[PDB]
DNA sequence: CTGCCGAAGCGAGCACTACTGTCACACCTATTTTAAGCCCTTCAATCAAATCATCTTTTGGTTAGGATA
């Protein structure tokens, strides 16, 4: 389930830890890097940007804070 | 017309280190020779702290490997 990465380094049997093996699935995990759109997303997104932005200039990535699996 | 002697307030003795006239002998330095240790300067050889140049780790945006909504 994604869980439990420690079981997952044993059960690769390669020596590798739980932090190696996660750190190489989120930066190859679909689901994390988000090249999809959710409604959640797209609503507080446009929240954050018109309570903050001023003219042309918005936080463009500082919103990652908030918006899971994003950069 | 001059002169004696009282009343009250004072007082005593007991309770089983600054100068000056001399004076000779100290102070003082003329140099020799070591043997290991001296203080300060003064520059030179070596060092290490800080700064600059460039490779690289990651933080916002564009590209065409890559994808949903």
């Amino acid at each position: 389930g994604h869980l439990e990465w420690q079981k997952i380094a044993e059960e690769l049997g390669t020596s590798r830890s739980a932090f190696q093996c996660l750190q190489k699935f989120q930066q190859h995990n679909k689901a994390l890097k988000r090249k999809e759109w959710t409604e959640e997303e797209d609503r507080m997104l446009t929240q954050l940007v018109q309570e903050m932005r001023v003219g042309s200039h918005i936080p463009y990535r500082r919103i990652v804070y908030y918006m899971e699996g994003r950069d």
